[PDB]
C-alpha cells in the first residue's frame, strides 16, 4: 500500500558477517549462523528469511544481543543458491537478497539424517 509506516531506522546501517553469510559458499547440511552487527539499524524489529535453493520456505531463528547486534542460525538441507532475505522494521537491506550458495559436504556428522 501507499501509507507506509516511515519510521525512523535505517537498514543501511545494519552490517551482515559470519558463515552463515558466507559468499564463497556454505558446507550444506549443516547448522549455520551468522552475525547482524547493526547499531543505528533503527528502533524496529529485524526480520530474516531463508528460501531453499527450490523454492520453499525455510526454518531460520533469530537472537537478540543487545550489544547492538544480532545472531542468526539454520540449516540448509539441500544444497544451491539459498535467498535469504532480511528486512528491518519494514526496510530491506541495500545487501539482501543474499545471494548465498550451499555446496555439498558429502557425509556430514551431527546434522540432517535422513533413512
Amino acid at each position: 500500500g501507499s501509507s507506509g509506516s516511515s519510521g525512523a531506522h535505517d537498514a543501511s546501517k545494519v552490517r551482515a558477517s559470519g558463515p552463515g553469510l558466507n559468499a564463497s559458499g556454505i558446507p550444506a547440511s549443516l547448522p549455520v549462523e551468522f552475525t547482524i552487527d547493526a547499531r543505528d539499524a533503527g528502533e524496529g524489529l529485524l526480520t530474516v528469511q531463508i528460501l531453499d535453493p527450490e523454492g520453499k520456505p525455510k526454518k531460520a531463528n533469530i537472537r537478540d544481543n543487545g550489544d547492538g547486534t544480532y545472531t542468526v542460525s539454520y540449516l540448509p538441507d539441500m544444497s544451491g543458491r539459498y535467498t535469504i532475505t532480511i528486512k528491518y522494521g519494514g526496510d530491506e537491506i541495500p545487501y539482501s537478497p543474499f545471494r548465498i550458495h550451499a555446496l555439498p559436504t558429502g557425509d556430514a556428522s551431527s546434522g540432517p539424517s535422513s533413512g
